[PDB]
């Protein structure tokens, strides 16, 4: 299923603090390199919120796996079945998300489509008042095996770079389970080293983010 290039497909939709909005995103992804290529628009308008917050919301099966670790690999194991994807993002002093996603293969596109949900926002904060930093830092997303549920639980945060010079934190609480009910990789403990690129287009006049990301998987 992901020996080569594969067609992406990203929907979302969002409601943080009442104001509503969608974003689609396509590109592509290539697990051997642990590579993805992607373009998201706000098909609504304005992103109410910055684009950096929604990066991780925004398909795991795409990291490249060593050989040697390719035994920890659940995201990949439970395709083409896929696997259900629901997180509730902490903004340090400020709102949290919540998040269902669906990540599976629809005919020959691996499609992951969201639902998110802020709540608790201040109006003139880091968020809402859009001073994050139009960039991404490198993070670690530690991985460990969640039996009881035959998936994984994942946790990491992330560092958001205000315009003011300080960081804007953000603990991430992940779970991921299957969508199909035969078994899959339990990983041991490991982690994801996620690195993400974000630019613009500058023909492009829509509320838009190109973004670039490698990931490699690591700990053991």
């Amino acid at each position: 299923l992901f020996t080569g290039v594969v067609p992406i497909l990203v929907e979302l939709d969002g409601d943080v603090n009442g104001h509503k909005f969608s974003v689609s995103g396509e590109g592509e992804g290539d697990a051997t390199y642990g590579k993805l290529t992607l373009k998201f628009i706000c098909t609504t308008g304005k992103l109410p919120v910055p684009w950096p917050t929604l990066v991780t919301t925004l398909v795991q099966c795409f990291s490249r796996y060593p050989d040697h670790m390719k035994q920890h690999d659940f995201f990949k194991s439970a395709m083409p079945e896929g696997y259900v994807q629901e997180r509730t993002i902490f903004f340090k002093d400020d709102g949290n998300y919540k998040t269902r996603a669906e990540v599976k293969f629809e005919g020959d596109t691996l499609v992951n489509r969201i639902e998110l949900k802020g709540i608790d926002f201040k109006e003139d904060g880091n968020i809402l008042g859009h001073k994050l930093e139009y960039n991404y830092n490198s993070h670690n997303v530690y991985i460990m095996a969640d039996k009881q549920k035959n998936g994984i639980k994942v946790n990491f945060k992330i560092r958001h770079n205000i315009e003011d010079g300080s960081v804007q934190l953000a603990d991430h609480y992940q779970q991921n389970t299957p969508i199909g009910d035969g078994p899959v990789l339990l990983p041991d403990n490991h982690y994801l080293s996620t690195q993400c690129a974000l630019s613009k287009d500058p023909n492009e006049k829509r509320d838009h983010m190109v973004l670039l990301e490698f990931v490699t998987a690591a700990g053991i």
